[PDB]
């Protein structure tokens, strides 16, 4: 029979363009693995969650997925809808890989079925303080958050990394995810004579601050996470969104191995940036660990997943005893124009 495998993610509301990466990366690999055969000979049957990133509709969500035979799921892309989701997941011998949620807590609860393909953000925020102190050494940082666990957090981690390697921060301010206008905020910036803003949070507020900074005439480069990388972001801040910089995993559809991929996914209407192929990837090592184990019992592919190694998009995956995977670290891009014309983030 089979193997049912949902995709938990932000369809609709303010992230939708990750929860489109998360889709189409699992969709894909989900067709190119049972064109192959499926796992153990078993056919994968996708069914789609959209938690719209609020935590209570992905709670909702969650038990959508346990009401319809779900056995492993690809997502959430919010710390704070995977975190209380997993739960429920634990609870219901579902086993969860997210390709996007980085905050620490998600891996750090003990829950036998907790995974990611991407990184988390006490590791990110030691690379951006450090760069921090090593490129601004000398420049008044504000460090503004969204006031949500993975924002603040994030936030938090990049403090104590600047604060250690020499940088004192000259504001730290958390807004609310949703708020649109921040012109006091800005001006207050201003007057602190802010020339680097460190973001702890999401593309939305963060295109919405770059665009308002440059127009009221604060000269500042903001710096955030790997929740800014998409499209959407140059959408919302247009070219003011130049020198911005952020922390990002290798980019995946950089990889040599993944050119006819990437060719096919363009092919088919989408261009997979950022999380697509993080989500593929958790696709695959929930395939190549079922293969490993000889079951599709999620208990039994988690055990597989903390002992061996597995091909993926991402190159070659393995996982700690907690759950986190054991990939390349976190590096720093830089959004200019690609050869398409287009604002991105470019590797420096």
């Amino acid at each position: 029979m089979d193997v049912v495998i949902a995709v938990g993610a932000p369809l609709t509301g303010p992230n939708a363009a990750f929860g489109a990466q998360i889709q189409k990366g699992a969709e894909q690999a989900a067709k190119d693995i049972n064109a192959a055969g499926g796992i153990n000979g078993e056919q994968i049957k996708i069914v789609l969650g959209d938690d719209v990133s609020d935590p209570k509709q992905g709670i909702s969500v969650a038990n959508k997925f346990v009401a319809d035979g779900v056995k492993f799921v690809v997502g959430h892309f919010n710390s704070g809808v995977s975190i209380p989701a997993s739960e429920v997941y634990a609870e219901n011998g579902i086993l969860e890989i997210t390709p996007a949620a980085t905050n620490p807590v998600f891996t750090e609860r003990g829950l036998w079925n907790t995974f990611r393909t991407c990184g988390r953000d006490d590791q990110q925020g030691g690379i951006a303080g450090k760069y921090l102190a090593d490129h601004f050494k000398d420049a008044k940082v504000a460090i503004i958050h969204d006031k949500t666990p993975y924002g603040q957090g994030l936030a938090d981690e990049t403090k104590k990394a600047a604060n250690a390697a020499g940088v004192t921060e000259v504001m730290y301010e958390g807004v609310n995810v949703g708020d649109k206008d921040f012109s006091a905020l800005i001006s207050k910036m201003k007057e602190a004579g802010v020339s680097i803003i460190y973001w702890g949070g999401l593309h939305t507020e963060a295109g919405l601050i770059i665009r308002q900074a440059a127009d009221q005439g604060l000269k500042a480069k903001l710096v955030s996470g790997d929740g800014i990388v998409s499209n959407e972001l140059a959408s919302i801040a247009g070219d003011a969104v130049e020198g911005t910089l952020n922390t990002f995993g290798p980019d995946p559809t950089l990889r040599p191995e993944n050119k006819e991929l990437v060719e096919k996914f363009k092919a088919a209407g989408f261009n997979p940036e950022a999380y697509t192929l993080y989500s593929y990837a958790a696709m695959q090592a929930i395939a190549g660990a079922a293969k490993a184990a000889g079951s599709v019992e999620p208990e039994k592919v988690a055990e597989a997943l903390k002992k061996g190694s597995f091909p993926t998009a991402l190159g070659e995956i393995s996982f700690d005893e907690k759950g986190d995977p054991k990939l390349p670290g976190y590096v720093m891009y830089e959004w200019k124009k690609g050869p398409d014309g287009k604002f991105t983030y470019i590797q420096q």
